């Protein structure tokens, strides 16, 4: 029951890990490691934050690269390759990778050279098998060292999916959504030679964007492989994003009974994971929920039986972030007696 | 070729209407009503434009009530009844009624007992005739005397739906409208009873809201009378907006179909009102773009030959009051000689 | 010790007020007074807040126009007039004004022939006395029926004021506050003929604006009358400001003994009042505090030991709101047994 | 009359550097070197801005690393290291060094190894000498090889407080500049390890920062020496800051007698460089606003005839591209026939 648990790359996914993980006895922090932030640094970002407000625990720079937490001491690295951590010094057995650059296998399976066991990768990877809990997380087998948590839109849209497809079939779906800009984004027009559109000023414009997330679906649902896509639209807000999924259904249903399908869904086997809401809800009633999709039931709309829009919340930084420590807790449980 | 315009509601459609005509010699605009603004304060807002930029022309406070501008003398008033606006005083033939407040035809037509002829509503309305120009102007009648040139969105999507429409049929669509907030909403969270999220902070949220836009296509396209529908979302930017148009056609059509098709109408019969760009485009870049509705190849996509996803950008105020311009200056040469 | 208050004007200070009285034991909220907001609406503007987030206790619709808030019931109006309020039948002893439109004496009292004992308007007034609690509540009598609480920017500059001049004296002073936008500004440039510059876009605008909050600090702190004014600029945040106070002192002085000497205030006589930080703060880490002036020590800078510009925050909604339930509170004593 | 200018670091200030000199016959842009920015991709960042609109002219990519703007041939260049550039190939005589890491006169030096003759640094410089226009360019000698044109904030407050001092004296000032956010912050809370503050998100964020603007004017102005000093806040607008200047003068003044020696410099000396205005501006009125500062009369305010506080806008980025060019063609005359 003690999951010892190390962090790469100390920004927006990495803190918010850290926060709520240091706030629960399910799993324990001991290494971050981030270049580019020292531990007096690393205190300060970790006890104001622009978007989540200010930590409630206790913070205390012990010693030249040691913070106490909650009376818990976690050291702090600065390591460019990540084959330079020394995780198995302190027992590190699961590692967080979310800097953004060791999202491929290859990369991301430095840290075990390091001592770690396991790596889980916060974004999508290009081989590493993905997760999404409450879909597919039963697919896991101890013999993976390396896997991928997928991408927040993608744990936002994929539980949904699953209700709809489960209950109706989808036959075929193609997702907007409105996200929120993010660290990857500019102030003001800058380079962005791989995005062009991304370089630009992020707080002054709507700005179409690529996503894999809902092919990414596809993956994680295999019975859904080739009938969705879809496009990204990123809005001047900081944090909670929304998919809105336009599908046509193999079955007739109404409305009603997709609202009741996904509200029976929220109180069941996807408890946590799904939401369901008819409230007026703004995004930034959404700002740190713990689910990976809150469905808004008002806000969707219906063409006919066949044809229609599904709206559902996410907290890109919050419930992605809780996500990661529910895996870590999940595959921990299967290595070890299941 | 003398047509005489007034302008109900000195706001934002109403000003930038304003600016327009006052720039070009197809309409002359000789009056302007507006209780909460008043003649110095009128020439203000009409320099100073936090979105569209300086008055590139000549302003002068000529007497009490009367703004020279270009050389050319505008009355201006400040009734709260549209009757008492003694339109036909100084020759005004076409009402501009861009107040929000008098959108039916028993209310618009007050402009009518102050000497005008003709009332132009600035917005939807639940019984007089809509026009989108490109689209159905040609089904306008001399007898005709309060009519609709429906909304900003309205006018985006019509053009393209047409196109869509008539080279491939659209059994079904579905639309969100990623939209700029506007003069009804709030600054921060404030009473909006009729519409409790509109009421949210606007420039700190994504807002979903109703909208009748994507009905209202099948009233000025009568062949997608029922197939279509769909909602909006408000974003933190303060002008130009986006319409994601999901739609399953009647024939089997490639995206690069698609595109000619629309490329196609953009030089040919709807130069002018659709456009059509393969750019990296951001909102702001559509800031001042005089089409109702700009085709972004680029940002769209589609899951087969029967589902896609098409993106057009609207200016919500720049194009649609040009529209306006354009349905006056129509409809005056079929009230002469056609 | 049972407190009975009503609030007029269900607005950002009425419900701010409203949130931090019932969740203490202080005072009890009994009734809400508010015509443009019904009750059913009242529980969902209540619940949810683009600003400090959802409502922490229980809400429930119990009648037509009560709501169940924690167990005690609050009734609600929709009236124009204050003397229309019947504060009485509820034993409404103390009435907080918070429409914003009742800032004198002679339209605030109309609340107490509703049955209101004492009015506490939530702005500064033309004539109705004014206090600042750290700085002048010892001043009040129970002979004043219709008191103000002044402004919160009176509020953060007067208990900084008081420590600076106590300890080294202030001879002048100019202040400038950067002011998060309120209610009374504009989502698009809109009509605002007494503030031509409160009209113009406020997300997307430095916007200069007149104050009198440095003169009215001259009205509570009576030895600085004539010594100290300044100005305000607006900017798109939505909530939180910032005062910066230039002045010169009187004696020669340290910028470590004005940091010292606020700190040692925050300590003592001005303890939740006065706040005192050496963090590097940005606005939105003081969002939600409840002190109405928190000295940003590392913000400021001396140029010599006469002149100097020191920085504190504010929370603009919620220390100014605290403040309000704090006079209550104070008055509540001095009228019966001091 | 020929003067061939070669730029370093197409970032905000090096494209509207571009923009402005490529639309004048003053100066003739030949070379362009960004090792981030690629050709095809730098006509892009040219033609569509998110801040000053679409680039009015004509744009073609000629060759492999050319472009052709206006009929005129632009060599473009991907060199880390400025000593790599060939400026002397193409006869470029002046550099703008905009990159922001080559600020000293050692770094910004190495342009003069391939081949230029005077390096104009875009920023303040610790050791190479700094000018502004209208204030000390005439104490430039043609020995100067490497130079600064100093910071934004500078070339706006340093115009005014010559004006101020020559007129009245300034006996002390302190300085608050109000800015828009640049490409040196962060959309979200990221790492800042130089600046904690200026690493939170940026458009969420009312950020203190410090500046040595106000200390560079008295050396710009030696006889302001030791006189002036201030700091910054960064708030959520993407350009346009505004200056914030309160002082103490040496002689009896009234606010009227300033506004008239502003007005006065305005269309004398200093015509072009300082602007008066008494409109009711706000910041978006001064985008693309040509001047280094612009004098807001009516939203300063005077304590007494000794204290007073003066506001004077500038464009961050358009102003001071300007001055780049005019001390460009300043410098140019000065090394040939004065
Ligand atoms: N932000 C979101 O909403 C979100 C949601 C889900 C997944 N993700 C994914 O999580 C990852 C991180 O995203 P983020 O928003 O937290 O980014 P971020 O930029 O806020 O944080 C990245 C961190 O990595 C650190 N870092 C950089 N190079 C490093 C190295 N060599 N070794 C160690 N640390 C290093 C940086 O200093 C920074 O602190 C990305 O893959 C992203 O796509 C982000
Ligand atoms: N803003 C957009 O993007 C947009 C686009 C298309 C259509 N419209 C429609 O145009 C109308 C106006 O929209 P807006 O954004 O310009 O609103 P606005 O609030 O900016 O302007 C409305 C104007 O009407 C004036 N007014 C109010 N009552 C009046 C009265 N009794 N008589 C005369 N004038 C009066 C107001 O003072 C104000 O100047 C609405 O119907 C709106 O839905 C708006
Ligand atoms: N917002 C701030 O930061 C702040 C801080 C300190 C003081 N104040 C002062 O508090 C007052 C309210 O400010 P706010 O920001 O809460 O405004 P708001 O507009 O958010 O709230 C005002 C409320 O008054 C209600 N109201 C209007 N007319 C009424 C009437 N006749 N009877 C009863 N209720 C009525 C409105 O419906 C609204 O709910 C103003 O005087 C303001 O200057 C505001
Ligand atoms: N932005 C403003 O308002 C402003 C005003 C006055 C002065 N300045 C100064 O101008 C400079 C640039 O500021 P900015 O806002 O344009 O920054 P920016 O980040 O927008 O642009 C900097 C550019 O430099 C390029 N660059 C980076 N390394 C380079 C290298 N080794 N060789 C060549 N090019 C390289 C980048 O790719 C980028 O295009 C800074 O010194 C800044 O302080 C900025
Ligand atoms: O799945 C992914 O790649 C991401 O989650 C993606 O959907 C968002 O980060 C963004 O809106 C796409 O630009
Ligand atoms: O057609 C309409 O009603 C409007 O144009 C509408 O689409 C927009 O104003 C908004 O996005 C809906 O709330
Ligand atoms: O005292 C007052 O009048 C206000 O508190 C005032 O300072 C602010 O509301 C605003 O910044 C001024 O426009
Ligand atoms: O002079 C300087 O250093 C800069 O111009 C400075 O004033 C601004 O860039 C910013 O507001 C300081 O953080």
């Amino acid at each position: 029951m003690v999951v010892k648990v190390g962090i790469n790359g100390f920004g927006r996914i990495g803190r918010i890990v850290f926060r709520n993980a240091v706030e629960h006895d399910d799993v324990e922090i001991v290494a971050v490691n981030d270049p580019f932030i020292e531990t007096k640094y690393a205190a300060y970002m970790l006890k104001y934050d622009s978007t989540h407000g200010q930590f409630k625990g206790d913070i205390q720079h012990s010693s030249s690269n040691n913070l106490t937490v909650n009376n818990k001491t976690i050291h702090f690295y600065q390591e460019r390759d990540p084959a330079n951590i020394p995780w198995g010094k302190h027992g590190v057995d699961y590692v967080v990778e979310s800097t953004g650059v060791f999202t491929t296998t290859e990369k991301a399976k430095a840290h075990l050279s390091g001592g770690a066991k396991k790596v889980i990768i916060s974004a999508p990877s290009a081989d590493a098998p993905m997760f999404v809990m409450g879909v597919n997380e039963k697919s896991y087998r101890p013999d993976i060292s390396v896997l991928s948590n997928a991408s927040c839109t993608t744990n936002c849209l994929a539980p949904l999916a699953k209700v709809i497809h489960d209950n109706f079939g989808i036959a075929e779906g193609l997702m907007t959504t409105i996200h929120s800009y993010t660290a990857t984004q500019k102030t003001v027009d800058g380079p962005s030679h791989k995005d062009w559109r991304g370089g630009r000023t992020a707080a002054q414009n709507i700005i179409p964007s690529s996503t894999g997330a809902a092919k990414a679906v596809g993956k994680v649902i295999p019975a859904l492989n080739g009938k969705l896509t879809g496009m990204a639209m990123r809005v001047p807000t900081a944090n909670v994003s929304v998919v809105d999924l336009t599908c046509r259904t193999e079955k007739p249903v109404t409305y009603d009974q997709i609202k009741a399908a996904v509200k029976a869904a929220s109180e069941g086997e996807l408890k946590g994971i799904l939401g369901y809401s008819e409230d007026a809800l703004v995004s930034t009633d959404l700002n740190g929920d713990p689910r990976s999709s809150i469905f808004d039931a008002s806000a969707g709309i219906a063409l006919n039986d066949r044809f229609v829009k599904l709206i559902s919340w996410y907290d890109n930084e919050w419930g992605y972030s809780r996500r990661v420590l529910d895996l870590i807790a999940y595959i921990a449980k299967v290595d070890a007696g299941k």
